[PDB]
């Protein structure tokens, strides 16, 4: 196995509480594995002091459930107490010219309702997590946050660029670049952002896109000392994802050769946030040599942002056959497009010609990848890419997956794509032929796996990519079918608001008015990027007064 990013002493004795406590209570009412994971050490012990009582307390061949409780009370401090509400400094219940397009007024507050949310979500760590971040799982961060809700008590790498959307029409720029700052002093210290600021995420990263949410920032605000800023920790971000077991190169038929990135955590364990599920996971596997390939594949896919999915499943719906590290990735290739086409933009801003050129050509390079590596003509959609062994590698028309996932139509995102009237209106017809467009938005697979990045549910970044790709094109058919995406997906979570009173991870799109499920987990509420994609699509297409409910 490849590298692997060394875990911290207090992870895994907290490790150790989680295998106890799951051991000792029933399975009908056991505890969110994480929340253990979670804990810090409560004032004055120390973890000497702890794991101590801990040997002693354990020192028999179950521990029982009552006293369990009581050691857990009595040595750790709960899971988030470390994570203190915070007031955002540019929160303000009703900003002057909010979603002023939007004319329906039972729509616009409903919208202010949503918006009042990031209160919820808006934390800081504590002083101890900076005093003595030694105690803590949670990772000290210079800036407030938004979280993405619920058990996701820690910021988190991805979800961060569509909340930023979301800020963006909420009028909070400050608590915005707080999100970028906390992330660039991620880029800092490990090389790479993490998959969430918790010590048991150092080991991977996630969707790169802190570029982009630079620039959407500087956009608006013209924060020439953050673009500055930005520039170095986006180029140290662009060489992790393109070297090391990140990078694959893939010669095409005309012997040109691609050089891709693949997702690919540095670590071949359990994940300690899931360590029980993640050991029963890989239970059949027989050699240890087996279990680490497994368990490398299903942290991978984590880093991959979308756990989990027969996306990255080799014999599909088969969850142990997990395989990320073998896929070249629609959705993680448009980043990095993205990446190159933002770069160019601030070193042009900044005044740097020749790094502006470099990464004109980088883009123009993968521009080609996405053209001849990813685009299948017949399917009317890119297509991830699975390797034929680990070393570069020569194109094969069979090695394309051809199941339909809504990443596959990520790359309408970019411009140049989007730009493009006639391969638009390709796009526009295999997306309306796929079956993925479902009463309440884009499902995210076709296949109902049990999975929570499968049929039924689709996801809020996915759709937004979408409905915002199609929507920047000048073909009608494309703009047409982006808002109507857009107003079903508004009109669900609405709907789902109403009897719940709050807003869903995933939606169950098979259906108006239900949120999804699946996984290892309860579905979760807050939520950080349906929060910023609601926003965002209302900014982008009000609401008229007379359509409704």
């Amino acid at each position: 196995s490849g590298p692997v990013v060394a875990t911290t002493k207090l992870v895994t004795f907290l490790q150790r509480v989680q295998h106890t406590a799951l051991r000792s209570y029933p399975k009908k009412q056991t505890p969110d594995p994480k929340s253990y994971i979670d804990l810090s050490l409560k004032r004055p012990y120390s973890l000497s002091t702890i794991e101590s009582a801990f040997d002693d307390l354990t020192s028999e061949s179950p521990v029982p459930v009552e006293t369990l409780e009581k050691f857990v009370k009595e040595y750790f401090d709960g899971a988030g107490e470390d994570l203190l509400h915070h007031e955002p400094v540019d929160f303000v219940s009703d900003p002057s010219g909010f979603l002023s397009n939007v004319e329906n007024e039972e729509v616009r507050e409903w919208a202010r309702e949503v918006h009042g949310l990031w209160r919820n979500l808006s934390c800081r760590v504590s002083d101890s997590v900076r005093e003595s971040a030694d105690r803590h799982t949670l990772l000290p961060l210079p800036e407030p946050v938004i979280i993405p809700g619920s058990r996701f008590r820690e910021v988190y790498y991805w979800d961060s660029y569509w909340v930023i959307k979301g800020l963006m029409t909420s009028q909070m720029f400050t608590t915005a670049k707080g999100l970028v700052t906390n992330l660039m002093s991620l880029v800092e210290t490990y090389g790479y952002a993490l998959n969430g600021a918790r010590a048991y995420y150092t080991n991977r990263s996630q969707p790169p896109l802190l570029s982009s949410m630079v620039y959407e920032i500087y956009n608006v605000t013209k924060d020439e000392e953050l673009v500055r800023k930005a520039i170095p920790l986006l180029l140290k971000e662009y060489e992790f994802w393109n070297s090391g077991k990140h990078k694959v190169v893939i010669r095409d038929a005309n012997g040109y050769d691609h050089v891709l990135s693949r997702y690919y955590a540095m670590w071949n364990k359990p994940r300690p946030e899931s360590s029980v599920f993640d050991e029963e996971s890989a239970s059949g596997f027989s050699t240890m040599l087996e279990k680490q390939r497994f368990h490398r594949d299903i942290a991978t896919a984590a880093e991959s942002g979308c756990a989990f999915s027969t996306r990255w499943m080799r014999d599909p719906p088969n969850f142990t056959t997990m395989a990320t590290t073998s896929v070249v990735p629609v959705d993680l290739n448009v980043f990095l497009l993205k990446m190159e086409l933002d770069i160019a933009f601030m070193m042009k801003v900044s005044g740097d010609q020749n790094g502006s050129d470099r990464f004109v050509k980088a883009s123009k390079a993968r521009e080609k990848a996405f053209q001849t590596v990813f685009w299948n003509e017949k399917a009317g959609q890119w297509l991830d890419y699975w390797l034929s062994s680990s070393e570069s590698e020569t194109w094969k028309a069979e090695n394309q997956n051809t199941n339909v996932f809504a990443s596959n139509f990520a790359p309408i995102w970019i411009n140049s794509i989007n730009s493009d009237e006639n391969l638009v209106k390709k796009v526009v017809t295999a997306l309306k032929n796929s079956g993925l467009i479902a009463p309440a938005g884009i499902l995210t697979s076709l296949t109902n796996s049990g999975q929570q990045w499968d049929s039924p549910n689709g996801w809020a970044p996915q759709q937004e990519m979408i409905v915002t790709g199609l929507g920047r094109s000048s073909v009608k058919e494309a703009k047409e079918m982006a808002e109507d995406i857009a107003r079903r997906w508004i009109k669900s979570n609405y709907l789902v608001y109403k009897k719940s009173g709050t807003i869903h991870e995933k939606l169950k799109v098979t259906e108006l008015g239900e949120y999804g499920g699946g996984g290892e987990y309860m579905p979760q509420t807050g939520f950080g990027w349906s929060n910023g994609v609601i926003l965002a699509f209302l900014e982008e297409y009000g609401w008229p007064s007379h359509l409704s409910i």
